[PDB]
């Protein structure tokens, strides 16, 4: 297929770049580096099969580059990432994840895409949910403006989905790591542990760390993005990760294990916008789309600290 | 009280300038005139209680405009209103109807705002539901980018509402008319129609004039807005219509024997991002809020023609 990635530069925009050229297809990369690393992509300079177009979602031509490229499926993952940042500044989130989105689907709608795989929120979307695990049947209920904006990033593509038959679905994932996530972000727990402890720099938990997540690899994430891009799950979202939940100090537990040295973090007050708890019902994913997590964390802990540690 | 209405010099907005006002509150108005009229609030240039700024909500300084006026409760009904504008251009519309709310929300929160009553949309927000009156619990399926706009108005508003504690509550209107609904606009058939049939121009329906609306009228709707205004439903939809339905083809008809004359409109082909039937349960509102439509369609029609007369 011709897919294009939006978000390319990204952590798993990236792996998923690499995945689809092992797979045989053609891949346009489109980002901005708001937030993506050109480093994340180098090893592509020589890639026959790769083409990166640096752009701004929010403000580019993208009919232009739709019209040039003619991607079958886009793969949209360009969002600002960060919920502490979506509070600070909830107009620019807004802007980036709800405008660029429909940007993108306007432009999609009038270049013969045929289906968009959108990235929400499986994490935040639920607020705090009626049950745990949570199925995507539980209402949405977002108590950060990243969340709202996910939640809005899907209507509005169900929207071109009824207008112009544009397909799409959403792909809902949990609390995502793995190699190439930012170590210097301020969201990316797992690598911002690995980093610090690596290199004998101070780590924190917040408030009381008993804040639970989803925690599911990358490459398992990658994989449903793949089984998604086919002709199935139209207007449909599918949570993605693991329905197991682990504390935020179990989590610096099993990361200062790996990396060897202390486990004594600093506890910092509580972030406004972070929810306490995230475990999510994959039974849906499992059903239509085959997909499984293969990765369990203290493996995916150990594989990404070994990529840390070089 | 002292209240801001956005989308103040609009058809909706100018009147609940002027309830709000006989009720006693002072009431500032904010408007960047995309489709509103100088003529909707002329009235009030020496009335003492009203203040009017001129912003757009998209790249305004809401933030000090709220500073400076410390409003308790924003009713906020600007917005991009054109269901086949919004699909012509979807950016423009999600830019008012999404960031101008998120960037009202946001200076709300900062300024000692009690609660900000949103103005979403009743009669497009549903889609196709299963239940016809729908109800606030049916699922939310928009059709078109203006309702998806909407609904992603309520949602901001209500993760607002878990991070601060700024209160909200979604007025959810059906077809609204009455007098001061601009009979030039795109949207607004019950003026097109008057404004038509009184000056001798053709009218059309759309597909075959079967296509229902549920018409209520304005006062009726600015009635709820001000019973929703207080410490009452907060976090919730509130559907404002009357729970009848009416097709493109009577409307036409009501509005020909209101005007006299003949009832013979042109047969049009379908407009993208139209909903087919909408029709709204308003039970919740009878419940929580004591609200119920005073007028019925034919009433309301006789006094929209009435206006339309008196503006030659
Ligand atoms: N990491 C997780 O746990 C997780 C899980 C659920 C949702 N998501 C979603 O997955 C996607 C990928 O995020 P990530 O974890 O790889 O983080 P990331 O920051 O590494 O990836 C986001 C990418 O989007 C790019 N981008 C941002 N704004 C852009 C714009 N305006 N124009 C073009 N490119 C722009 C950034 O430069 C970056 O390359 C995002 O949509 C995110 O919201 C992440
Ligand atoms: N009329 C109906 O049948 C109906 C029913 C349901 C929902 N609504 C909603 O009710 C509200 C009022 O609509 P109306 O029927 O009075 O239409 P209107 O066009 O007369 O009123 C909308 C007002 O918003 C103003 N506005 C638009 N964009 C703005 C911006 N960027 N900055 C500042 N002001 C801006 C316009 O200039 C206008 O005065 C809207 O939010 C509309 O979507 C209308
Ligand atoms: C539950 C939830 O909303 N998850 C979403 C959210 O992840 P999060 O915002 O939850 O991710 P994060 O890495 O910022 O924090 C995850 C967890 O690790 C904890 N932590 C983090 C950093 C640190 O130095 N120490 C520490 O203890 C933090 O308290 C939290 O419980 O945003 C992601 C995108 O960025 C995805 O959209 C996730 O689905
Ligand atoms: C069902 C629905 O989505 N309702 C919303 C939508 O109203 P509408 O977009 O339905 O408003 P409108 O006045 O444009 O159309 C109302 C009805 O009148 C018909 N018609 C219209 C024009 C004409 O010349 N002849 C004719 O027959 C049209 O086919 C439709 O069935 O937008 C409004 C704001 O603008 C409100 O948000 C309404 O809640």
């Amino acid at each position: 297929m011709r897919a294009l990635v939006t978000g390319a530069a990204g952590f798993i925009g990236s792996t998923l770049v690499d995945r689809l050229l092992a797979d045989g297809h053609s891949v346009v990369g489109l980002d901005n580096f708001a937030t993506g690393r050109a480093t994340n992509l180098e090893h592509l300079a020589d890639n026959s099969a790769h083409v990166f177009v640096e752009a701004d979602i929010v403000t580019a031509d993208l009919h232009a580059i739709l019209e040039q490229h003619r991607p079958e499926v886009v793969f949209h993952l360009a969002a600002q990432i960060d919920v502490r940042r979506s509070v600070a500044d909830p107009q620019f989130d807004a802007a980036v994840n709800v405008i660029g989105t429909v940007r993108l689907a306007e432009a999609a709608r009038q270049t013969g895409v045929r289906k968009i795989v959108h990235t929400s929120s499986g994490g935040s979307i639920y607020g705090t949910p009626p049950e745990y695990p949570t199925p995507e049947t539980a209402p949405t209920d977002p108590a950060s403006p990243y969340a709202a904006g996910k939640v809005a990033g899907e209507i509005y593509l169900n929207t071109f989905r009824h207008l112009y038959g544009l397909d799409c679905s959403h792909i809902a994932p949990a609390n995502v790591y793995g190699p190439r996530q930012d170590p210097h972000g301020e969201a990316g727990v797992v690598a911002i542990f690995a980093q610090a402890l690596l290199s004998g720099k101070p780590t924190r938990v917040f408030g009381d760390g008993t804040n639970t997540r989803d925690y599911v690899f990358v490459d398992d994430v990658v994989d449903a993005f793949v089984r998604v891009s086919a002709d199935v799950g139209g207007g449909l979202r599918f949570n993605i990760g693991t329905g197991k939940e682990t504390s935020d100090r179990q989590l610096h537990s099993a990361v200062a294990a790996a990396v060897g040295g202390p486990d004594d973090p600093e506890f910092h007050p509580p972030r406004l916008g972070d929810l306490k708890r995230s475990c999510l019902d994959i039974g849906l994913a499992e059903r239509v789309l085959g997909w499984r997590p293969q990765i369990e964390l203290a493996d995916g802990v150990r594989r990404t600290v070994e990529y840390f540690r070089h």
